[PDB]
């Protein structure tokens, strides 16, 4: 039933308060399975209790909260506003492993977020506020290709790749991929932001990638990832193929 | 029932003999839907009648036979031996559009073929014979990166990318992809061919790609495709990352 599913979550949450890191990770997984699956109507009630562990001192625990937040945005995107702040602050984490994980989660979070927010007719102030945190997140990650952790850069590159593809127009020559989404898919009525500003932002993110590509001390891992994303961009959005080929030569 | 499904196929096939190109394409689609889906036990009976159109003078018709053959190898791989010759001969087609399509179909055909043949215990002479036609096909496509049709080269590059990834060992650092398959997945008992020969062949195909990458007159489209496949190879099989980065610089 529902009262019994909720009763277990309450017990699981109360144990989170006193559990070991390892067990906290296990209880988060269980709570997620229930409030974001089996009994999804329970999600909002326990959001607070879960988001609280974003402050835990153990990084594995924090990475677990990241997984929970990414899930929230795949299946309960209405709650994106209530979890999007954790995303942004965890991008300022002290652990690189946590940041690399957050950057990864942002790929789907930003995409799902964009698809949701731009679909709302006359979005409220919570929607608008959330859209701003997303804009801030894009900036936070953009600055990270200059981070000193190689892995953080690799992830940032990939994340930026998807924003470019999202914030651009797919033409009749765009490589075909099933999940593709572009500025062309944005409803005409939407007024939360508007095509050209994102298109310009996308163009600029590309400039940074093209630029980063030719930096003398780019790591071999960062070169592959950057080269790869550039090719993907050039294939998904041909309009950029000129600039990409120029960078390659 | 089965007699009625088969009766319609017979009528559809008899019309193929006298239909227009456009209608031939339509009847092939219908026959495929039935003999490779709704009533898959009918496939072997009508294989001959279908493979016959591989000789049609209209190229759209031939491309339709290509689609049929690729399907056969996805769902009735036992029949790969009976259709694999059409694949090889159509790679010698006069139409580039036909060849580009065949090359594409070979991606799944070779993969499905490899997965099937190497799974058989004490494979028969038909299996062995088929494995040879596959080896011949790999060679036919390998020579095509030097073809004068830009598009044929683009496709050949991609096809070769998958052979390299297939004919190599995935380690604990290989980028994760759900369908991945490597020489490590080949049964220990298999004696149709053996790991090192494919591994060597894979290494050589890579040499050709790395080499082609730096040719002075590589087209921008061919550069992107080649650069892209190299990155993919380097990510899927790290052991090659050194050589790929070297090529990029």
């Amino acid at each position: 039933k529902t009262a019994t599913a909720r009763a277990k979550v309450v017990d699981w949450c109360n144990e989170l308060v006193i559990a070991s890191p390892s067990t906290k990770c296990e209880l988060l997984a269980k709570v997620q399975e229930t409030v974001l699956g089996s009994c999804a109507e329970l999600a909002e009630e326990f959001l607070e209790s879960v988001l609280s562990l974003a402050h835990d001192s153990n990084m594995e625990v924090r990475k677990q909260v990241v997984a929970f937040v990414e899930q929230v945005c795949k299946v309960k995107v209405e709650l994106l506003p209530h979890v999007i702040n954790v995303v942004s602050m965890l991008l300022r984490d002290n652990s690189a492993q946590v940041i690399k994980r957050v950057i990864q989660a942002c790929g789907s979070i930003y995409k799902n977020g964009l698809q949701y927010l731009c679909s709302l007719m006359e979005p409220g102030d919570s929607a608008e506020q959330a859209w701003n945190i997303l804009s801030l997140i894009k900036a936070q990650i953009l600055d990270m290709i200059d981070n000193e952790n190689d892995g953080i850069r690799t992830n940032a590159i990939k994340f930026l790749e998807g924003v470019v593809v999202l914030q651009s127009f797919a033409d009749e020559d765009s490589l075909k991929r099933d999940g593709d989404f572009s500025l062309a898919d944005v409803p005409d009525h939407c007024t939360l932001f508007r095509r050209e500003k994102l298109q310009e932002e996308g163009n600029n993110i590309l400039d940074i990638l093209l630029q980063f590509h030719g930096t003398t001390h780019i790591s071999s891992v960062n070169l592959i990832a950057c080269t790869s994303s550039l090719c993907t961009i050039a294939k998904m959005r041909p309009i950029f193929m000129g600039a990409v080929v120029e960078a390659f030569k």
